[PDB]
Parts: C-alpha cells; structure tokens; sequence
C-alpha cells in the first residue's frame, strides 16, 4: 500500500514495468497500463496468472477467480476482470481521483533519457514528477552501468600503467574522469574492493583511490549504487518574511565580508535564497561570512562533492573557531582537520548523499549547478531549517548526464535551483569578479551574465586569441586537434615565460596528446571547474555542441588569473572572445 504519484489517492497497486514500481490509483494505474506498453501491475500480490506453466502477465488479459489470479484460458467460472471500469482492481476502489491527463507521467516512465526532452519535462512537470524522473532517472543510470562490460587486468606493463581484457558481447565505457571504476581481488569463494579507479588511453593509464601492487586477474566495474525512493520536494514553499527570522546579527563585523551584510539580510528574510556566483566572486567568502554574521546559528554545509565541502572546509578554517566545525564522513581521502562525524556540532561539512537527519538554523547547499533534483530532494528530506541558501553559478557546469545524446540541456534545465534562477533571476548575485583580466570578465559579462559582471582587475594585455581549425582526428569517446597543439608548441617556443601555463580543453584525449607534447599540466574544462590558474592555454580542439557549450566556455576561459590563449575552431565564440588576435606561423 502507498500513494498515487498522480492522485495521491491512497492505493494498493505499483506499476511492475516501471523501473520504480510507482505506487498508482485505480484510476491513474488503468489510465497508464491502456495508454502505454506497461502492463504487469503489482498489489499485495502480482498481477499475474498462478496458473502451471502460463506466462501471463499483462493486467487487461488476467480476472481474479477465487483470491487468486487467473488469465483468459485458465480462470474459474467466478471471476471479475482486474482491468475494467476504468479503473484497475486494488484496495482503496472508492479512494481514487484521477487526473485531466497522465501523459507526463507516461513520458517519465516510457523514456530511456537519450533525449533533452525528457530532462525539460522532468523539471517542467509538476512537483511530485519531479521526485518520480529524478528516482526514475537516477536507477536508468545506475542500471546503464551494468551494461558495460568488465575489464580485467591482462597484464602490469608498469606501475600507473596498465592492459586490460575487456568482457565480449558488450560495450566498454569511455575512458575518461566521468567513468569512476571500482577494482576487486579474485578471493577463495568471492571478490573484495580494492579502492576506486579512472583509466585513460596508453594499454591504458590508471589514477586510483589508493597506490597498490595490483596484478593480472583484478577486474574492474563502475560501482553502481542503489537508488532509494524520493519523499521531499526539490525546494520547500518560499516564504517571504518582512523581519530576519531565527537569526541574531552581529553587531561588529569585519570589513571582509561588509559587502555581503545587505545579502545576509536577505537571507533571514525569506526561506531559502538562490546566491549566483560567477567566477571568483567568492562564493565560498559569502558561504563561511554568514557564520560570522549569525554567530549563535547551527548552519549545515552542503554540496555534491567531497571536493566542493573540503573547499568550504578550507574557507572554514581559516575564519571559525575548528572546535565548532565536524566533516562527516560514510565509514576517498576528504578534509581531515575537524572532529569526523560529529553531526550535534555548530558548524557540519558533509555531502548531500551523506547527511543526518538533523534541524539547522541555516543549510548552505554550494556548488548548486552540478546538483540534480535527486541531490534537491535528499537535502530537504534529511535537513529541516529555518533558512536554505542556494550558492551556484547556472553558467558553470551542470552533473554530467550520461544518458543524453539528443538536444542540449539549458541551465533552466539542470535542476529546481538553476530553473528559478534563471527564470524569476536570483535573489543575490556577486556581481565582482577578483579572479581574471578584464578581458575576460569583459568576455563573460556579454557572454552568459547580462553585462552584470564587473572586473575588480585591469586589463592583463596578455589575453589572447587565434583562429586555427587545423586537423581532428577522433578515438574510440574524444578529439585530438595534433596541429592545435602544434600551433601552441609554437607559441611556447615564442612565449617561453607560458611555460607555467595550465591547458585546458574539452577533451582528454587532446590533453594526453598536449601533456606528451608540450608537458604542461593538462584540465578538462570540467575537471577544472573551481580551479584558478595564472595561465591557461586553451584548444577548442572541435567545433561540436560538446566544444561550443557557452558554460563549458565560460568555465574554460574564468580559469585564468593573468593571461590566456585561445585556440579557436568556432568562428562564433572566436568572435564573441575580446582577447587580442594574433596570426598563424
Ligand atoms: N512533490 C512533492 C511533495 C511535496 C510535499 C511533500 C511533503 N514533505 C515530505 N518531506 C518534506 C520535506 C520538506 C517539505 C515538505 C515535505 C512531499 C512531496
Ligand atoms: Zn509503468
Ligand atoms: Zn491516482
Ligand atoms: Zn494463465
């Protein structure tokens, strides 16, 4: 017995064809079994025939004849169809709503997420959907997993590098950060863990989650995780309130954080705040400046990932007193200077999928345009607070979604957060960028912030661009741009003091080709989210939707504290970037 993901009319029926088994009504599990191929309907029971050897399964061909289930050719005299009237045969018959339509409901349960239509919906339906898609999708990824086949350990060429044997008759996962693998030791009677892994092209690299002396027979899988069911919704209700609530001010601040104090205001005065941050406009500042001006309130940090809290950690300590800090930590190496797992502590540093039950006085979800609905809804189920502060940039990078081929997905797209922000604008903005050359805050104004972004920074004179579409070769799941890379070993030969320039592009594999080639330090776009770096060099390496995305160029190019090159394949952004052109040698 459950609830009507539609109705929430009270029922005793689950759909048995959706990877979640929905509870549905009577009348909303009939509309969806007549108005898609999902037929198998499970109760107390399944709907199914306990007939001796017959297969049938589908709820429109099966009649309960005596208290047991029966199709057409093997039921009783007695016995009334499951499926007519409407309405599909459970308890609670009387209790039971419906809907005008059901098909969103259908679309999510139908959709194998290939598709950006299928991600729009999922945030555009209504809220009890959008817990439904986000389990719905959640499990599709998970499951998707399983579809790859396993690689094992052939032979150890050298240390950090590897062969592997590969699992015939089924795909094999591209070789890149995205695809965290888990590794396991051939035992007497079963397999043990052996820390997690990524891989990259050779025999292929190897980056682990600890240093071992792994041999031949060691086998890898991307550990997939079970996806419990979603009950809170993916924002609470907004309140407005006309005075700060549950929050005492300080009386005597730093100058440091003077500038948020209007900000901070504001987030005592409504329910949950959506702050946008661009680059280096010091989100994490504003996130640790919010204790200090709520000294009495319990705040809760949160993000995705361990990397997102240790930063808001790192903030932490340098401004709050550490015995009032805890990092909780699930029995990857994390933050290890406060008390571990101390939940009952004034300040707690934890990931989203690892949070107590608890109340707080403020909840500080950072890092928001990488969280997904699911994250949104696992927050609000486990955390209770009298205050919500939504800290992100919808110009930055979105989760990955690894499912999707067909469409882009939009930063209104990316979750509840991003969708209102993007929308109804957000409720505060750091509208300072300290990072870059105006140049390039000048670039990313106009590109993605609504000439809202000002540089603290003069121009840099060093922030510049060329036009070279050169040659892409394409391996196995990436690009290589070999005469991109050419030019910028040029450029170096020319410009020796960008020697200690970081390189970026949308592709590992062009950075394995580049670290070979030039041996600078190498980022993906993604990879590098979060990071600054006095230098960047930078190869668009393809015009793509993957190379042109304008958060992925966003991102690329706010890498930069001094100086940037642009190698550009897209006329568009080439055009769009107010970087100082040069020739091709
Ligand atoms: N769609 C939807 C949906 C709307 C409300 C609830 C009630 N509920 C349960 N846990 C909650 C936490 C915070 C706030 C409300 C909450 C459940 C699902
Ligand atoms: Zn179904
Ligand atoms: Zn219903
Ligand atoms: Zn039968």
């Amino acid at each position: 017995v459950g609830a009507c993901v539609l109705c929430n009319s009270q029922t005793s029926l689950r759909c048995g064809a959706c990877i979640r088994r929905p509870f549905l009504c009577c009348k909303c599990c009939y509309d969806h079994v007549i108005s898609t191929s999902h037929k198998l309907v499970l109760s107390v029971n399944p709907y199914v025939c306990n007939a001796p050897g017959c297969d049938v399964t589908d709820v429109t061909q099966l009649y309960l004849g005596g208290m047991s289930y029966y199709c057409k050719s093997h039921k009783p005299p007695i016995s009334f169809p499951l499926c007519a009237n409407g309405q599909v045969f459970g308890l609670y018959k009387n209790t039971c709503v419906g809907s005008d339509n059901v098909t969103d409901f259908n679309a999510i349960a139908t959709c194998d997420w290939t598709n950006a239509g299928d991600y729009i919906l999922a945030n555009t339906c209504t809220e009890r959907l959008k817990l439904f898609a986000a389990e719905t999708l959640k499990a599709t990824e998970e499951t998707f997993k399983l579809s790859y086949g396993i690689a094992t350990v052939r032979e150890v060429l050298s240390d950090r590098e590897l062969h592997l044997s590969w699992e015939v008759g089924k795909p094999r996962p591209p070789l890149n950060r995205n695809y965290v693998f888990t590794g396991y030791r051939v035992t007497k009677n079963s397999k043990v863990q052996i820390g997690e892994y990524t891989f990259e092209k050779g025999a292929v690299v190897y980056r682990g989650t600890t240093t071992y002396k792994l041999n031949v027979g060691d086998y890898f899988v991307l550990t997939s995780h079970t996806v419990m069911p979603l009950s809170a919704p993916t924002l609470v209700p907004q309140e407005h309130y006309v005075r700060i609530t549950g929050l005492y001010p300080t009386l005597n601040i730093s100058d440091e954080f003077s500038s948020n104090v209007a900000n901070y205001q504001k987030v005592g005065m409504q329910k949950y705040s959506t702050l946008q941050g661009p680059p280096g406009t010091g989100k994490s500042h504003f996130a640790i400046g919010l204790a200090l001006y709520y000294p009495s309130a319990r705040i809760v940090y949160t993000a995705c990932s361990h990397a997102a809290v240790d930063a808001l950690c790192e903030k932490a300590l340098k401004y709050l007193p550490i015995d009032k800090c805890s990092r909780i930590i699930p029995a990857v190496e994390c933050f290890d200077k406060f008390k571990v797992n101390s939940t009952l502590e004034q300040y707690v540093f934890c990931t989203v999928n690892a949070l107590p039950e608890t109340t707080a006085d403020i909840v500080v979800f950072d890092e928001i345009s990488m969280a997904t609905n699911y994250d949104l809804s696992v927050v609000n189920a486990r955390l209770r607070a009298k205050h919500y502060v939504y800290i992100g940039d919808p110009a930055q990078l979105p989760a990955p979604r690894t499912l999707l081929t067909k469409g882009t997905l939009e930063p209104e797209y990316f979750n509840s957060v991003c969708r209102l922000m993007k929308t109804i604008g957000p409720d505060m903005f750091l509208g300072t960028c300290r990072r870059c050359p105006a140049e390039i805050v000048d670039t990313v104004s106009a590109l993605v912030y609504d000439n809202k972004l000002k540089a603290h920074k003069d121009k840099s004179a060093q922030c510049f661009k060329m036009f070279y579409k050169g040659v892409i070769t394409h391996d196995v799941s990436s690009a290589i741009n070999r005469p991109q890379i050419g030019v910028v070993r040029e450029f170096l030969t020319r410009n020796p003091a960008w020697r200690k320039a970081v390189f970026i592009s949308p592709y590992n594999s062009q950075n394995a080709v580049a670290s070979k080639i030039l041996g600078l330090p190498t980022q993906t776009v993604d990879s590098s989210q979060g990071s600054e770096y006095d230098y960047v060099i930078f190869t668009q390496t393809t015009e793509t939707a993957h190379s042109c995305n304008v958060n992925r160029f966003n991102v690329a190019i706010t890498r930069a504290k001094v100086g940037i090159l642009c190698i550009m394949s897209d006329r568009d952004l080439y055009d769009k970037l107010q970087f100082t052109s040069l020739e091709i040698p």
